[PDB]
């Protein structure tokens, strides 16, 4: 300490190298250096000791739980949330851990690699990269988690033995510790959903009214994570459209968005320009992890089920995490060029530019001293020796969004993030009736769509609130059709994590028509009393 | 076997201070749970370990059943066919040896284990573990400690073990009973023992799955497709679709049917044995049951048509007769199919290979199964008679020691009467009669409804008017469905009328058979079947399916 981050250092063999699809990149290598350097480099970061600050779990640590120092920065965690520097303190910690990996990788070569191999496996941990995962396009007619985060077990080449390929546990699948992380040693044990008996990460795992031994482990529900992902309005069970997509299309192709409307839920004291990165992002881990623990009442088929990704204090441990927050900086960076000029340069995002960017350090070359990371040094995200190839290729870059995304009604959400003093909750909007006992999803009658608040004696700050946005032309011309016309008042229901209805939160939710217009405020609808918080 | 002679099978030798020691339901005994949990997860983790050529290796052990079919014990396979007897009056005696085979190589191996692991100052203590262990059964009639379940330790990743000679110290290790997994691809492992019969992709697999393997996902994805317990467990506690509409009580089908094999009387050995058909009342069989969960527990449809955001289909190795065995929870299903064998032996006492059918079959030596004939001082295969009294096996179970009449309705019975006893006293039964090699030797599902079918979702409870399954897992083959509370429900809706029960046969790429032939048919009794001259009341229909649904 203080570990600089640089990102990968250049090489000029490997000019500007790209961060891939993690899909197409898996394709690539199986259809295998680089997957066995990336296999190999995380194990060993996952098998650190907590002592060390470039382990795994303390990697993951700086973002949330268990709130300790990092770097010799004493320890809310430092991730920024809810800001106008979401993006930018994001993109300096995927780096961090892009450039551990990295780092790590020329360990394996040093140690596995026999010296007339050196320089082949060198030659491809340099043009390694973080891979994205492209929540928002359909994979290789829905959307899907990544091929090799649904996989347990990888299959890797043994350097030294041409044709000895091996099976080893998969570090992209789950982390997994060796104990409960409730009993982890002091200061690093975590200890509202049992996360504090969790030996590993896991997806929709953990539902009351099973044995506490089964959370230990609740595993990978990556199909009933997949079908969150393709979250869609009821009426398209009887042409789909995901959600997701629509919404990254629009985050990426609407004009006119100042910095500070593009790169945060955060509204300081319009509706057309609350399509915003965070909001998309809050939602994407709501529907990987999970967040709902139980259900009231007696139901066969169980789609409820929480997992790390979906609480703030540990989604970071999950693998995925880092490959969610690799496309939201590849979603920043594609903004970014469409919309050269618009970088923390609005009243209201301003004061937040010189915001240092705590823990991350970086050598001053000027002051010729230790100093954060700042908004500025990351504008262009090349400086960090990375690229995309969306980026890379600007000329079309237009085409290309709509190739991999491609009257008007949306749906306006405003909301305190610590409506429940802080814990997480999902804003579930209607149209039409409610049913009192299935109001969560989109095999819930009426359903059009939901707004996460990623979230988790407390309140927000003086003056601050937070929105998202909903697509709705669809679901509104279904509604008309079905209902002699009528626009739909929307209807909303909070839920939280025991699938209750919150009766006594309120949220502004409006629908708004094309210039935009509003032409119906939301009301709350009611539940059944066996269904209600 | 080992040594280059043959494996005897004795059941887990005799020890006066163990006298007949019983196999446990294993949530119960995983729950009181720590030795001898410890002891079970070594053991078999040790045996799973073991190589391919070692004949008591988990994987050859599970390779008697069927794929690959090779040789054990030195008796010739490549019959394909393997060892297992299925849709023969052999079915549960065949399967008792084999449970007690896997019993007893577990027992030596935690023999070797204390052997090489537990400090003097614990050793006899933890030999007499082993020697009270038997292998726990799954009760899979029984409610979970509202609804039927997958073992607790099924659905671990994990279990923390103790550390002998580390006095309170734990690790937690792989659950060697969540899954078998292999080095490699079972499809590429060294000749003879490649896994390559079937149609879904076993071949692609290196761990055992549930559920797991749907097509339109990477290949790679097929090497483990997880456990998905969850899925598993609904599909176990099956019941009509009128059942999930507000205002009606739920019956898990499985817990129905287990309560009344148990419970009726006058079945000769021929039917209660096996599917194997060469009255309908009495087509209410073990097999049949056995079938049934096989295709809950793993899953058989690798795909369904059209678009569909909820996907509710995946193939597992524990629906398919090749490769079933080497999902650990094949092991334990058997254990209570055998429990199930004898707690029904001991109701009907006189009823062995007593029918003109089976007789001819209690004589059929079971192969590969070795034991010592101590009265002509030969090395000769087990027969059915050798195990007619389970207990020669130096095994018994809890139920079976005495009262047996009350415990089977306290364990099974008290839902179903709770809620019949709200309907009038009568009672309804389906009966389906099938041939297994009606699609050439591949499995089918046969759903029957009662009113319209949705000709898009014939599948399952969720499908509209679905009143049950019958699993073709693989003469004629029978089975029986209970049906009192299904014909109530259509019988309100619809002024009276007996409903004509409406039957789909579903392939595993979730496509409707037309030319598999179904005898189904629905027979009234008057007063309830657990308080007996059953007539036909409705005969059986094929239901039509959409055109894209069609195969
Ligand atoms: O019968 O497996
Ligand atoms: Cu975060
Ligand atoms: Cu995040
Ligand atoms: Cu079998
Ligand atoms: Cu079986």
């Amino acid at each position: 300490s203080p570990y600089l981050i640089t990102g990968i250092p250049k090489d000029p063999k490997h000019p500007l190298p790209i961060r891939k699809d993690i899909d197409d990149w898996y394709l690539e290598q199986t259809s295998r250096i680089q997957l066995t350097l990336f296999v190999e480099a995380l194990t060993v970061i996952q098998n650190r000791p907590l002592n060390d600050q470039l382990s795994y779990f303390r990697l993951a640590g700086i973002h949330g739980a268990p709130w300790t120092e990092w770097d010799g920065v004493p320890g809310t965690g430092f991730a920024v949330h809810n800001n106008y520097t979401f993006p930018t303190w994001f993109r300096v910690y995927v780096t961090l851990y892009e450039q551990v990996i990295y780092e790590a990788m020329l360990d394996f070569i040093k140690q596995n690699v026999p010296q007339n191999g050196k320089a082949d496996w060198e030659n491809e941990a340099k043009q390694w990269r973080l891979p994205y995962w492209d929540f928002a396009r359909f994979a290789r007619d829905e959307l899907r988690l990544p091929i090799l985060v649904t996989m347990p077990m990888v299959k890797v080449l043994v350097p030294g033995q041409p044709g000895k390929q091996l099976s080893k546990p998969n570090p992209l699948y789950r982390f997994q510790m060796q104990t409960l992380m409730g009993t982890l040693e002091r200061p690093y044990a975590i200890t509202d959903l049992p996360f504090d008996k969790c030996q590993s990460t896991t997806k929709y795992g953990l539902l009351e009214n099973y044995n506490a031994d089964v959370w230990a482990d609740g595993g990978q529900n990556w199909l009933r994570a997949n079908l969150a992902l393709n979250e869609h309005p009821w009426y398209q069970n009887l042409d789909s459209v995901p959600t997701l997509q629509d919404m990254t299309f629009r985050l990426l192709t609407t004009g006119g968005l100042n910095w500070g409307e593009f790169s945060s839920t955060r509204y300081d004291d319009a509706p057309k320009n609350w399509m915003n990165l965070e909001a998309i992002h809050n939602n994407v881990h709501n529907w990987v992890g999970g967040f709902m623990f139980s259900r009231p009442g007696r139901h066969d088929l169980k789609l409820w089920g929480a997992g790390h990704m979906s609480s703030v204090p540990v989604a970071a441990y999950d693998p995925i995490f880092w490959l969610h927050h690799c496309n939201i900086d590849r979603l920043t960076a594609i903004w970014q060029t469409v919309n050269s000029g618009s970088w923390f340069n609005d009243d209201k995002s301003k004061v937040s530019k010189d915001d240092d960017l705590r823990p991350f350090h970086r050598f001053c070359e000027k002051t010729r001293k230790v100093v954060f990371f700042r908004s500025d040094d990351v504008k262009d995200w090349r400086s960090l020796n990375y690229d995309y190839a969306i980026t890379k290729d600007a000329s079309r870059i237009r085409k290309e969004i709509s190739d991999l995304y491609g009257e008007d009604y949306i749906l306006s959400i405003r909301y305190s993030r610590y409506a429940l003093g802080g814990k997480p909750f999902q804003i579930n909007i209607f149209f039409g009736d409610v049913d009192g006992k299935d109001f969560y999803d989109a095999r819930s009658q009426n359903f059009v769509g939901s707004v996460f608040n990623f979230s988790g004696a407390q309140q927000e700050q003086e003056g601050v609130l937070s929105v998202s946005q909903l697509p709705a032309r669809l679901a509104v011309h279904y509604y008309k059709k079905q209902n002699k016309g009528e626009v739909p008042t929307p209807r909303y229901v909070v839920v939280n994590s025991q699938g209750k209805a919150e009766a006594e939160v309120k949220v502004e939710v409006a629908l708004h028509k094309t210039d935009y217009r509003r032409v119906a405020d939301g009301k709350r609808a009611e539940v059944d009393d066996a269904y209600r918080a």
